[PDB]
């Protein structure tokens, strides 16, 4: 099994921070990052604590939203020191942190979310996590771990939501152009709620909203990802 590392591509004028999903990793962003590289952008994809090991508990015991928010904000600072212009995008978990960056951190031109409505809702992250843990354990030949996972998972999902609601409450503070991409057959979060993310952004310079009709959640990797790439790059060019 291979631990995904953080990775960076050098650019010239404009740089992009890509923040990955819960139970995900920098691999979430492999196509996207490279799409951006082919169009001359710099790209940085950090790894969130707890993520990217063979052991799913590490996410629950070594990571939390406050740590991941520090790491997101360090990743933005890395890039804003370097590039004239910096965009920040995030998938699911990473999207929350991307929107909080736009709300609270200096020096960002624009940014947005892939499949991350922010507003907490009806989600399927409990089955998703366990299924993930189940695959990872099968892979490593480690005995099921569902019981110890269920001692933490509710807790950490709660902390995520709590973090999210603060971000939702501060959506009024966003003045930047904001990209929203949402999967149209999202099996993990409630895509509906992306329309409400749209409507809450009452002070944003624009909101560029896209809906990817037949795609499941991880639209950075699945069949939507070519369209998503086109749309994100057209978004950035427009600004």
């Amino acid at each position: 099994f291979r631990k995904p590392q953080p990775f960076e591509y050098e650019g010239t004028d404009t740089g992009v921070v890509l923040l990955h999903a819960y139970t995900g990793s920098p691999n979430d962003m492999n196509f996207m990052a490279r799409a951006l590289q082919r169009s001359g952008y710099g790209v940085y994809v950090p790894l969130f604590s707890g993520h990217g090991t063979v052991e799913p508990l590490d996410i629950l015991t070594k990571g939390n939203p406050d740590i991941w928010w520090a790491e997101s904000s360090a990743a933005v600072a890395h890039m804003t020191a370097k590039y004239a212009k910096v965009f920040v995008f995030g998938l699911s978990l990473g999207g929350i942190f991307a929107m909080k960056a736009l709300e609270t951190l200096p020096g960002i031109t624009a940014g947005g979310v892939f499949s991350s409505p922010i507003l907490p809702g009806k989600h399927h992250l409990v089955p998703g996590f366990l299924k993930y843990a189940e695959y990872m354990n099968r892979l490593a030949g480690k005995s099921d771990e569902s019981t110890q996972i269920l001692a933490y998972l509710p807790g950490q999902l709660a902390a995520i939501d709590q973090f999210a609601t603060t971000v939702a409450a501060d959506l009024n503070l966003v003045k930047q152009p904001t990209f929203i991409g949402q999967a149209g057959q999202d099996e993990l979060v409630d895509g509906r709620l992306a329309y409400q993310l749209r409507d809450a952004l009452i002070n944003a310079a624009r909101v560029d909203f896209h809906w990817y009709d037949d795609a499941k959640h991880v639209i950075t990797v699945n069949s939507a990802h070519h369209a998503l790439e086109e749309d994100v790059i057209a978004f950035m060019q427009q600004e």
